[PDB]
């Protein structure tokens, strides 16, 4: 029993970390048979970050304009023989394949899904964690200066799936990066000048997850008969900053084991977010909308 | 910026996982040069578990009595060629050195102290998390049936320190282990029976640590002018279910950094324990105690002007 934030272990892509150095920008790079992905903003001389010209920096380089080095492990540089860019990354090709490269997909998250994060300085592993795609595609992560090229993925069944490579801090504690397409989380732009973020919410899904875990943990006190309907919850949560509540398997699942249906936790849902009046559940005050259904399953059963 | 519970990468610690195997008992094993180490209770049958006599289950094993093999990575079947008992462990000699045996030392951590926890299952490394060693000698971590054997460690300058090997679960969500001598953390016994846990405590020079992230992360409405000494603080915490604050480095550079005063901190946590008045800490409404100093100063300190 117990619920906490939990992360896929970190070794196959530890394996795959590298360094990358263009001019005098440095960063990290995910290496990966015979290609090695990074930023593309690595190419910006440091000055000239607010609005760059990506294609006129890219015609400005060759081969020999890129450094690889293999930090961690059987220390190695690599020798860059071609280079393209995919979106916000740049796709150099190396000419030895990677020989730790694990089985891996290549997929983008959806606003509500969990994947863990293997941040990165110097093309060295430093820390893992877990984020949520926010309902703004945005993360909530924790990163400073050297970490762009940080590696956001998940693991099932042997395979590895790469989500996310880290590009830029948004605001305060706010982050976001790409898919390996190159595709921006959030069609945020790789330059430093101010874009909007939009309003974020609570996804209620995980919070149900949630309520559904606390209940395994024995905590139950906020489960009433009260009911609520699912289309009369997504008429409250679409005025509420709640995302619309949509049935899965897993939740299901939960409903099943616990004999606590849907529509009393999104009853209890409107009851605590209007407050949760001196009480606690798992510690917390305040629903916590970061595990998923799946998430939850893992903790109480296989 | 932004602060979350972040754990040491796990990878150098994932090669040492193997599946230690003894009658139809199996559970995870830590392979470090020629030794592996394991919960002595995987020599119990499955339904003698009240109160196993050890001493007596240690002397009906010989080496062959004991399975270990590797799955996962660059795998392997060792021989063992030796065994003893230490403490709440099983110690065994095999014949192969782990050749990814990390640089490494054992280290039995205080009160106080965070560590990152890999979970395992039949020889699987399945998650990673960290935890606080409670004022009681306990964690709040996640496990289930299978998952003793599973290891905590720390990293620092390229050395693992290995700090916690699972051995059980003593009521919900709260679970315990062993140091790698074979020292059950909050002296708990082996055996299923009920055994009472001392009170918990908030660890106040981490809820200190963790407001002075909240002030680095731009959330600075509960620090005032408002001081409280620290014998003053000491004082109010023996009643109040608080550890004592001891001055550190760590949060003498946070406090230089910020600009706001230990006292200042003390203080806020004072009128925090009484309440938060609708408002909130870096998205939280309770205090938060599992951030060590040394935590916070990994994931907000920066450059110092001297
Ligand atoms: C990674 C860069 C790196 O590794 O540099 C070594 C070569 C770094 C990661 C962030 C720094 C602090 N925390 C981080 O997660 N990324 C950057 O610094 C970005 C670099 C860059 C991006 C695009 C073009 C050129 C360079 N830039 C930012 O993250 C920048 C940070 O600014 C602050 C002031 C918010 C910290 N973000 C930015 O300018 O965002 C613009 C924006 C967009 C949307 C909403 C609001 C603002
Ligand atoms: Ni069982
Ligand atoms: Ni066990």
């Amino acid at each position: 029993s117990g619920l906490v934030k939990m992360s896929a272990p970190s070794g196959a892509v530890e394996n795959c970390i590298v360094q990358v150095t263009c001019g005098s920008m440095t960063l990290n790079g995910l290496w990966l048979d015979n290609t090695v992905w990074c930023p593309r903003h690595i190419m910006c001389p440091a000055d000239q970050l607010t609005d760059p010209n990506y294609d006129a920096l890219l015609i400005s380089k060759t081969n020999h304009s890129f450094i690889v080095q293999k930090h961690i492990g059987a220390q190695a540089n690599l020798r860059v023989v071609a280079h393209s860019m995919v979106g916000v990354l740049l796709k150099l090709t190396v000419d030895v394949a990677n020989p730790s490269t694990p089985a891996y997909t290549f997929s983008t998250v959806k606003p509500g899904a969990s994947f863990s994060v293997l941040a990165c300085y110097n093309g060295k592993p430093t820390g893992v964690f877990t984020v949520n795609l926010r309902h703004n595609s945005t993360i909530k992560g924790s990163f400073l200066c050297g970490s762009c090229g940080s590696v956001g993925y998940t693991e099932n069944g042997g395979v590895i799936n790469f989500v996310y490579m880290h590009q830029m801090e948004l605001s305060n504690g706010t982050h976001t990066g790409s898919s390996f397409d190159g595709v921006m989380y959030g069609a945020f732009e790789d330059k430093q000048t101010h874009q909007l973020q939009l309003t974020d919410k609570y996804c209620t899904i995980n919070v149900v997850a949630w309520l559904y875990a606390a209940v395994l943990n024995g905590c139950k006190w906020f489960v009433k008969p009260t009911r609520v309907g699912i289309v009369t919850y997504n008429e409250w949560a679409l005025s509420n900053q709640f995302t619309e509540f949509v049935g899965t398997q897993s939740i299901d699942m939960l409903a099943h084991r616990t004999g606590v249906s849907v529509e009393q936790m999104l009853a209890a849902i409107q009851s605590l977010h209007a407050g949760f009046q001196g009480k606690t559940i798992l510690g917390q005050s305040t629903l916590e909308d970061e595990f998923t259904p799946d998430d939850v399953n893992m903790q109480v059963m296989g």
